[PDB]
């Protein structure tokens, strides 16, 4: 699940309600502690609408504790975030497959067309002669992870 932890305390009276906008400043660290995200780094407060599922559900079910102004520290298992990893999702292709610029390299993003007629998006894992090995996955899955998040105010 998710366990939230306050950092530091906010007003104790305005709670995000379903259907409101969240803006947020957030840092995402990797268990041993590792930063992966921040918007603070851009410069950009990141907003997201509750209960519109656009987030983890450990953002989701995180956030509707947290008051307005308040920082907490959300601890989030990778069912509650981005997964388990599956080996379905880890596919060889063909380097005839590769036609973006130059050659394949590791940790590139390929673009496929998935069954519902979108792009879905994979890393290069490995190259071995003319066998690309492409990873589906969600690059946090199986990961658990901690946000520290800042609840700045809710819009509409």
């Amino acid at each position: 699940g998710v366990q939230v932890e306050t950092i530091s305390p906010g007003d104790g009276r305005t709670f995000p309600k379903r259907g409101q906008t969240a803006v947020v400043h957030y840092t995402g660290m990797l268990e041993d502690g590792k930063k992966f995200d921040s918007s603070r780094d851009r410069n950009k407060p990141f907003k997201f609408m509750l209960g519109k599922q656009e987030v983890i559900r450990g953002w989701e079910e995180g956030v509707a504790q947290m008051s307005v102004g308040q920082r907490a520290k959300l601890t989030i298992s990778p069912d509650y975030a981005y997964g388990v990893p599956s080996p379905d999702l880890i596919q060889y292709f063909s380097r005839r497959e590769f036609m973006d610029a130059g050659e394949p390299e590791i940790g590139a993003i390929m673009l496929f067309t998935a069954m519902d007629g979108s792009e879905m998006p994979g890393v290069i894992r490995e190259i071995n002669g003319d066998s690309i090995t492409v990873d589906f996955n969600h690059p946090l899955a199986g990961q658990t992870l901690v946000f520290d998040v800042e609840l700045l105010k809710l819009e509409a």
